[PDB]
């Protein structure tokens, strides 16, 4: 159970030595910004040649993932597969793609709330999607869901156009992930998919199905690919609502970095409510303090 213990010492090499492998979450923890947290390249390099499996997870449903994991070389970690990475864009076309609910002549098309790199990733999923270019002569496909993502053109027309397609109790209601807002590099903050996926949700009277963290839903499309013990694997994050709990409900070992959103306070103070889901099991300040647990 969750003590949120700071990570070092005798108890960093136990942790990290019984550990098959870490799940890390992105911005915040490897790096913020255009800055690469210092010695989280060097943990990485570690990790492999000690055997450790690092895989990626992120509720990024910005850009597809061939340019998100061009972010990686851009701030100093090389050697990386993209298939190493998981986003919210990824498994949401996934889980559209297993779940759209139309006959297998025509499955459904998506309408999607969000940019071009998000439609880049449902298109490769094979998925249909509303506004693209019809067939003939023919008329549009029936809509079967809504996708909500981080959409930087959100806007009142398609929120109702939104509505219209939800009024349909059979279409779904989907949303990337629920993070409210994030911050920029110069102390402000950009709203998040949470917020537009609030209006969808308010509007339409309807919840949405979240593909990303905290939802349990893209451990189980890492799942789907590798095979990993998640008692026998960490997952580190800089967020405690979004990364603590994700890592809690799929029954991983859970490490907060400060580096990132959350604050070693708040998470003290969910251990004084005795909300466990939301406390870590350890805390480091940066990652780079992780390494010497790899000798
Ligand atoms: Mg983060």
């Amino acid at each position: 159970m969750a003590r949120c213990e700071r990570l070092r010492g005798a108890a960093l090499r136990d942790v990290l030595g019984r550990a098959q492998g870490v799940l890390f979450d992105c911005d915040g923890v490897l790096w913020n910004g255009e800055r690469a947290v210092p010695g989280a390249p060097e943990l990485l390099e570690r990790l492999a040649r000690a055997g450790k499996a690092a895989l990626f997870v992120s509720n990024n449903s910005r850009r597809a993932r061939p340019e998100l994991a061009l972010r990686f070389a851009r701030l100093g970690f090389g050697g990386l597969r993209a298939e190493q990475l998981f986003s919210s864009a990824l498994c949401a076309a996934r889980l559209l793609r297993q779940r759209l609910p139309g006959p297998p002549d025509a499955p459904g098309a998506v309408f999607v709330l969000g940019g071009e790199g998000l439609r880049a990733e449902l298109r490769a999923a094979g998925l249909r999607l509303a506004g693209d270019p019809s067939a003939g002569d023919g008329a549009a496909p029936r809509v079967r869901a809504v996708l909500v993502g981080y959409d930087e053109h959100f806007s009142f027309a398609k929120l109702r156009e939104a509505c219209a397609h939800l009024r349909d109790p059979e279409c779904l209601l989907v949303a990337t992930d629920r993070d409210p807002w994030h911050p920029l590099s110069d102390g402000s903050r950009t709203p998040g998919t949470g917020s537009l996926a609030a209006a969808v949700e308010t509007a339409s009277g309807r919840q949405a199905l979240v593909v990303g963290k905290p939802s349990p839903y893209m451990f189980e499309s890492i799942t789907e690919n590798f095979s990993i013990d998640p008692a026998r694997t960490l997952m580190v994050g800089d967020r405690l609502e979004t990364d603590i709990l994700f890592g809690h409900r799929c029954g991983m070992t859970t490490v907060l970095t400060l580096t990132g959103v959350s604050r070693l306070e708040e998470a003290q103070a969910y251990l004084a409510a005795g909300q466990h889901d939301l406390v870590p099991h350890y805390y480091v300040e940066s990652i780079a303090d992780l390494t010497e647990g790899l000798e």
